[PDB]
């Protein structure tokens, strides 16, 4: 009669993680902003060692993407992200406005429950890692099922960088043998302060059902605008480095694009010289049957090679193909090419100019891609503004890649790996999470109008 | 063929009426100029300001609670101060440019609003609610308190009329006209519902952070205020009972209980009587006790009534011109009445040896309901101040002010506001002063400026 | 449809208006003599009965589902199998006397029942149970199928107002016209619903059984037939053929696999394709069984068709006077289309070398969705029937008689009954053909005939 | 309170119900004979245990007394045992020839039992025994507050069992009783039927498990003595009924209806053997211990006389046997009227028959319909004309209505598992024995042709 059962021995390995991470925190909110930058630093330096181990164990386990790719993920968040806020102040006041007579204190929201998806393990280990203790905070991560090794050892890397540091035990934990049982109590357990969700929007629902104030995420489907002003050699040339990077595994990566009619050659071209396989009718199909299993996304060519595509569909490429191309006219859940398809896979419509490209990448982010991103490539600052203004979507990126810039890389949005979606998409937010979030601010205001007493 | 009957499933029907009608309604909104929203905005709160006495003496006649002057008051703070805060806010299209690293932000409607109303701040909620929903480009839909259940739909009546009068669409502001719990369920969890507004006690908070809804909830308050040995007594004082009998005490901000330094404590007691205190006795107290907690909870019998009124209730008897009851105490607990928020003229009294006992009793007071929403504390010497107020969970820090007028922002800087929330640590998703700016989502329009390696 | 979208809120309050109604009329009811309620019962087989032919052609003409002829025979079975069973049954006041052990019992109703009605038998469960529960003096409300939901609405009008004809008070018998989870979830919970009668599908009888409130629920059948060696294989296949064809096929307890003696193969299959058996060559099988399953389950649109109207469907070629189609059969599972319950007129066909073998795959043809239910079995040596019919986890084990007709008491002497309690096995409360007995507690006047002791 | 107690009783609950699987499937395959001797041997160690685990219930839960337990725990081993002893259980245990049918016993496989607080061991032998005996496995749940001696109980039977052959895992319980263990119990794969003894909340929670229960309900039992009553013999029958185990079994007298014309007669009578009736300041203090909140008192559960009167703090003599009050009203506000479970009566005076009937029937609504009432009468007349129209499974006529409900004096089947009927929400008003614990398969021949073709 000793806890024999996987559900069973998860629920009390999550409790035993949130009774030390209060102790650690309440030991962490009293540290001045020099012992918390100190334990910070050392935590993205130790990332910067380990960021290719890292990403090695995440291909091996997970089967998605590529190791140098990965390696520059971990990066990201080992380095942009640090730099985004070592500087921030989060110990104390923080803000002194004099002459109103208010000042403002951080105030850390307590333990945070951190859930990592399977695409992004380690490096979304760092992120959120960095952005919690930077403000004082606990956190417990919740890995994906099929990811829980590695994301484990990027939690233990930064506790023992962290311990290092002078930084209390159990700051930093993560659950080993993840199960429902286990993710529902860690979601909803008293001392469970906080909920940064990043994963799919069953997961962000439980999430915003949990009774706890909840970041979630949603879902992606990016299309972007190349209007016949745009550099179009050089927004190929972004678009492909974006679309392939890690083989197209983060969602804010690019699924398809629209294009107008009068410079439609010059991109084709374009895109072949570069690396793009056109897709005959034949082979379309042949890809969309492995495309979708069910009415969802197939798991298994998410984040493969296009070789590795090619073979599974049972079609030859040359090995040189850095992406594969479909053109396509329809938009809708039984059109595999439509959907997000989360791999080196990229749809191709035709547009008569600006109006048909905006009704047709709104058809595209009703399918499930709402409030996340979108893109258009164009050297028209009135088409631009025209285009982009009314667009659903917390990130709209100009002349870039999207996977990059929706995360804050190449285009000036805050570093992040958790990108909510506003109330279109289901969450509190629209921003790129960041360490702000995971702080609420205290006023200290004084006296300065007197209440009238009669009418 | 065609019938009803049962008021929950009726409730249900209307809140689905409401909804279809609100999106309608927002679409149409949303297309509107700056100028256009900002002419229906105004049109709201002239509105409120000239119905606020007429709404005022509504609420108190249906649910009991306070006055009408101050009832006055408060609508007027909704009128005027929410209203001055948000009128010049940028709500429609571009309404920010950062030019050095070409980023420009666009303001986006979260759709629609469902807004919970108290039974304490019933027309003033419904009033502030309100403009800042339709400043953002929102529709908003009520849902009253039973008790006063006429009065809050008759307030958004007065704002969705003011607001078609001055092109606002049919539709907009709406209100559940009889309550319950189907049709609350309904309202938060419909797939028309995008943001949760979620201003009542911890029951509601908690159903709305489990709607599967984004949601901004508050807490409940239990505010210990400190006065220390160099504070202006007198002042002090002074803000503190204009504040503390304000609507007799019905605001969740409203003082609970003085910490008071040894030092300064026969100075403070002889104030409190001259300027209106009434201390009750040891005999008094159990007497008045008896009647605060009720097997158990706060007695809503002695919510927002008169002192003379809740005297006759304990079976004491008390002058007229006594302002408000105070208890001498020691004890801080669930089963020590006089520590719990009393929501009426009420306060505990509590004699501290100086800052370090005062913050621990203080710590304790919070602990039992009153986390991460509001303290005060009466003092001139800043260093005192900052070493007190530095380490308090609360997300407002009053500081020389009466807590009812600082923690919605009327007489301290801080964000007008009736939506006051309290931060992780009291289930809140935010610790600001709700206001017009929580209500659309900002989108980035970013531009290329590096080379990925 | 203008407002359909509130048919979920309307459901409700209809429920809420019968079940008020339904109140009032059992407290009058109750007040009624022995002779007022079997005057009234009476009157309503006898309606019933009239309107058989009508009724029969409705629930075709509705559901799609079996033929008039045996409809109206399913009709009739309610109306004058059950009600024979029935009108001498004493359920009002004290109904037995034990005057050695000085007790006597008295009947109590239940109260109102709440009655959950399928799509197969729309019209003739509606019979049964308006019989039964108004005999014990209850007031009833129906829940339709809601492919079924107006001729099941027509039957329940029938028997309430030829019960008035003969007595009874309006809202006495009442039926939900537009059937719903949120109208089915208001019957089962509401505070005035005392016992719930559950005749539908696993999950429905689930949710009953989690309703809080008392429930009789039934199970599926699976219902395998063993032919020994010593079976009248004419006599057999006749039962069977009659049995497995009526209405299609629809009745639970139909016939669903032959387990037939190797020694006696040949003979078996001569005599089945002669009275009207096809038997499906391989490929023929594979066609067939192609439209058996969607999606995990069976598919809703072979149900109760004509064994020529499946052939067009599969893309197979049939003489017109087939009577049912058979395939030969090894597998049992969910995988195996011809394994698993058909609910038409299609059969499996296993070969076995004897009684052990037959007992193997007997219990593995219940396990998939058949426990508690039926089996069958065609022989003439006792020995042999004893030893098999044993340990079968089964109801109603039917010995020489088509299990259509036996499982429900047509041809063998159980309770009649349209209503087949699958036992604690099939996740029900009893495995009795439920009956008028099931819907009265009894109350017990019992004299003090013993001493306590006052000291150990 | 330990943090992980849940988790641990959850997985005793599982380990009981598999090995109870196993056991079960083993057990059944055994003869009658091997079956009888097993159920006759558990029967034994009861009656050898009686008064060792009377006295751990007395001293465990504080109700009762340990000569009254003693008796309660032979009842269990001696009268349900001979009433079943010569049930045929196993194969065919019938064969009407002329009509053609052969029932065969079939076992519903492992059974729930949830034990109540007022009857520990007594209730656990009772239910072991036919459970058993209609080759069961069970698997007990205990009140927490009678866990030790429930599981003690339990224990004893399984032991008993096995020397006479039984397989290990046959009957167990659970010796950390929650609600999660409660409810994994309920609705568990491998439960069969839930037997659920208890208060109203978890019998509700039984019907609401998904599975095949029988319930109990609440007793608050009336009793008429009508002016041609044998009143010396109807009161000493009372207050043995009454007092017997201080009150604690549920079908115990709660209130007294006495004819006007013998008023003065029973009051003395009541005197005389033991009864002392309160004055209305007595009255008042007593009833305001009877409940706490706005339910039943605990304190006072199965308590004797003179330590309620000491907790209401007055003081009554040493040789008092029970406490008495008279009423006029019947409300949930009135602790009188309601059930009280210990050695209290309610004394209402009524002009007639008619008047009686009324007061009844609204007694029972507060709490007691379908469960018990009684009549002390030699008027043939009346009894058949009071009885009627009494919605109670048992109605118990001349005697006390403790031993009368339980079958013990009267015949009703002797049981401590009272079913209250539709009127209770109870699938039965039956006392729940062996018959009860397997379903009926029924071999039927062919009898009669179906005739194909109507007119
Ligand atoms: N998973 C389930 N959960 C809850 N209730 C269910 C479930 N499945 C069936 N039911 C109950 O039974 C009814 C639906 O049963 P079906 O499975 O639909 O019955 P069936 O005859 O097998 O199929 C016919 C119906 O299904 C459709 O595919 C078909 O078009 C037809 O409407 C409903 O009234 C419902 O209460
Ligand atoms: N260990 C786990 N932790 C969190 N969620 C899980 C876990 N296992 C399963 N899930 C949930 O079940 C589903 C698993 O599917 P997933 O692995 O996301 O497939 P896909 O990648 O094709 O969407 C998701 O909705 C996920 O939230
Ligand atoms: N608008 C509403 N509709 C339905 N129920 C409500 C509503 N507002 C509050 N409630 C319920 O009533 C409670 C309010 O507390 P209550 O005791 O009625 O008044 P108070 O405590 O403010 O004096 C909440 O905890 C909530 O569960
Ligand atoms: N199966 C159970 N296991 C543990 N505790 C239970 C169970 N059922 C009810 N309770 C608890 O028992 C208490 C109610 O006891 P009650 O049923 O009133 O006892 P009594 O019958 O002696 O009056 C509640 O606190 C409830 O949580």
């Amino acid at each position: 009669s000793m806890l024999r059962d996987i559900d069973l021995q998860s629920i009390q390995e999550v409790r035993n993680y949130l009774e030390e991470a209060k102790a650690a925190q309440k030991i962490l909110e009293k540290m001045t902003q020099s012992e918390i930058d100190k334990i910070v630093e050392s935590m993205a330096n130790a990332a910067r060692e380990e960021a290719g181990r890292l990403a090695a164990m995440a291909v091996e386990e997970t089967g998605f993407g590529n190791v140098e790719d990965k390696t520059l993920k971990n990066l990201f968040a080992a380095n942009d992200v640090y730099n985004s806020i070592k500087d921030v102040k989060t110990v104390g006041i923080i803000r002194r406005d004099e002459e109103n007579r208010v000042w403002e204190i951080a105030q850390p929201v307590g333990i945070v429950a951190g859930i990592i998806p399977s695409t992004n393990p380690t490096s979304t280990v760092i992120f959120k890692a960095l952005i919690a203790v930077k403000a004082r905070n606990a956190i417990v991560f919740s890995p994906h099922p099929s990811a829980a090794k590695c994301t484990a050892e990027a939690a233990r890397i930064m506790q023992e960088a962290a311990e290092r540091a002078g930084a209390p035990k159990g700051l930093i934990s993560c659950i080993t043998q993840p199960t429902m049982a286990a993710t529902n109590e860690l979601m909803k357990h008293k001392l469970t302060d906080v909920i940064l969700a990043t994963g799919g929007p069953g997961l962000v629902k439980a999430a915003y059902s949990s009774g706890k104030p909840a970041y979630g995420v949603g879902p992606g489907n990016v299309p972007v605008y190349i209007h016949e002003s745009a550099n179009i050699a050089k927004a190929v040339q972004l678009i492909i480095q974006s679309k392939t990077f890690d083989y197209g595994t983060i969602c804010a990566s690019e699924q398809a694009l629209l294009v107008d009619e009068s410079i439609k050659e010059k991109v084709v071209a374009e895109l072949k010289q570069q690396g793009a396989y056109f897709l005959n009718e034949e082979e379309k199909q042949k890809v969309a049957s492995i495309i979708m299993v069910n009415g969802s996304l197939n798991a298994k060519i998410v984040g493969k090679a296009p070789q590795v595509i090619a073979e599974m569909a049972g079609i030859e490429i040359p090995s040189d193909v850095k992406l594969l191309v479909a053109e396509e006219t329809e938009v809708g859940k039984e059109y595999p090419f439509s959907i997000e398809k989360l791999s080196p896979i990229l749809a191709f419509y035709i547009v008569k100019g600006m109006e048909e490209a905006s009704e047709l990448a709104q058809k595209l982010l009703e399918v499930g891609g709402l409030g996340h991103t979108v893109g258009i490539h164009a050297e028209d600052e009135k088409v631009i503004e025209a285009y982009t203004i009314d667009k659903p979507a917390g990130r709209i990126v100009v002349n870039a890649g999207t996977t990059f810039g929706g995360i804050g890389a190449t285009v000036n949005v805050k570093p992040s790996l958790t990108l909510g979606c506003g109330a279109i998409g289901n969450n509190i937010t629209s921003d790129n999470v960041t360490v702000t979030h995971l702080f609420n601010i205290k006023r200290v205001a004084f006296g300065v109008r007197e209440m009238p007493k009669k009418v």
